[PDB]
């Protein structure tokens, strides 16, 4: 699959309980945003 997101770490927390490295990773995955920042 095309690699479309950068590795710039500005993490967000998906509703799936996984930390995504930045919003592009989250959005490309189709996962809803829980909150900004790392999941905890
Ligand atoms: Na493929
Ligand atoms: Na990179
Ligand atoms: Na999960
Ligand atoms: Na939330």
């Amino acid at each position: 699959e095309a690699a479309v997101c950068t590795t710039e770490w500005d993490p967000v927390c998906g509703k799936d309980g996984k930390t995504y490295s930045n919003l592009c990773w989250l959005n490309e995955a189709g996962v809803g945003l829980d909150h900004e920042g790392e999941c905890l």
